[PDB]
């Protein structure tokens, strides 16, 4: 078992991919998500409030496992670690990201989980050989979806995936049912309107409707 | 604004992907295309007459912006520049192409536009980090199409694309309407039969039917 | 003509992608396949019996052309060569595999065929520039299939492909009919049940139903 496996054994298999404009929404949003049993929170660096939001959730909502997404560069990677990210998700993987991740693991100060995107068998093999065997498949739905993941299970049976990209309320359970899929990223729990309006009851409702892995 | 942006603000958003067997067809073809308001001409190096065709159009049709496509190697890249290509399109990107492009930009003699193909989030990130933020998506239609481009807009909102591959009269406007799409490559304006028969009126007709970006 | 071309001119265009649990099934399986006119046998390294199965077939069934698949690392590559593999198939390609293949070709002792997976135009161009012009497309059916291969024929007209992944009795002939497709990998000839039960007549039947390339 990895660190990611251990977290996933204690929360729901659905990672909200969070786009948050206002820092002040971070804590209530996260509190609303954990209240519905959803603890692995990926705050993307797609807004200026992203990093600050991580730090705020980290401090104020110790039960959430808060991470950074849309980490594209080594500098993004370092800033996530400084903000207090417990995990880092990237949409793809480059030699510069591989190098950065190795280096922070070598220094031993950040012991979090790096979860990078792959989209081809060759990308999988490059990530696996850098030592990363749990990968994001991005953007899963547009690039072949369940069929792609299933085809990859044959030659790569020890690699596990988190598909992200076009995962929905209506198809997430099908992805999760794949034997090489351990979790999925989804956007619908933290839609923009919900955050701007502070509709924390609806966020909690959407989280509470997510099923545990053993219940698919 | 890039050089490409500046050209596109002054012509139609459709780049003919040209396969030309006979040098003698180059000038009348290009004259037929500009007469229909289509100025960005990608002459692929898929025939022996390709390079010569570029040079001929460059000299004789100063209003066309003439480029090279199917540039696969550094040597292809250099020969395009010697032929007088104003832009270079490649179906994919390699370290050797990245290196070549850097080197000609460093030498400062060729100030044209390099527009390379990407097909995965990781390929985008590698091109963007070499300094290229306007990319070909190839072959767009077979690898996930509008859905793929839209999914990529989330993590890569500052990258713009030119989809090529299965763009048609019937779907180009849908691609162009994507906020991260600035232009598209298409084959139908310069079909083989039209060139071999010298049917310049039909070429001009096909070009004139292309709509400006503001008119989709 | 390549070595692969020469083999394919003398057998059926269908490469069984073999998953074999028990060493003892290797010889009768292979004998059943050649009896149906199917000689290019890819024994994947997805089971512990994989390597041994290669060696057994190599010795006992000299008319089969026996290879290794699911070669992911340089060490997998070397072990295949030691087992007696005549060809090596990998699901993707990495710098470490490129390097290994160069090095065994430089040493001149293994003169077999390396057939690596590609899934993007950029992957093709990287393999072609290492000197490999006959490639696996993997997993062909989930990543755009016949349409993808056809789109690639335009810029890469001298590259030939073996699609593998979701090739079936019902669609293999369509893949084979593509001018840039020379053969295909399929799983249905050596299904698990057939091997475990020793149903060699059915294996031979499935092989005998495969058509020669000139008969599509």
């Amino acid at each position: 078992m990895t660190q990611l496996d251990t977290w996933l054994a204690n929360t729901k298999p659905l990672i909200p991919v969070i786009v948050i404009d206002d820092l002040v929404h971070a804590i209530p949003m996260a509190k609303a998500l954990v209240a519905g049993g959803v603890h692995l929170l990926e705050v993307t660096l797609r807004t200026e409030a992203g990093l600050a939001a991580i730090s705020a959730i980290k401090k104020a909502v110790p039960e959430a496992i808060v991470g950074a997404g849309t980490v594209c560069t080594a500098d993004d990677f370092q800033k996530a670690i400084d903000a207090g990210a417990q995990f880092i998700v990237s949409p793809g993987l480059t030699p510069e990201l591989i190098e950065k991740a190795k280096q922070v693991k070598l220094d031993g100060q950040w012991q979090g989980v790096f979860l990078p995107g792959v989209a081809t068998a060759s990308e999988v093999m490059i990530a696996a050989q850098a030592g990363i065997t749990q990968l994001k498949c991005f953007p899963a739905s547009a690039i072949g979806g369940a069929k792609l993941l299933k085809a990859w299970s044959g030659p790569f049976p020890d690699i596990q995936f988190c598909p992200t990209g076009g995962i929905s309320k209506d198809n997430y359970k099908e992805y999760l049912g794949l034997p090489n899929v351990i979790c999925a990223g989804g956007s619908w729990l933290t839609e923009s309107k919900l955050l701007i309006e502070g509709d924390w009851n609806e966020v909690t409702r959407r989280a509470s409707e997510i099923v545990k892995l053993s219940d698919i």
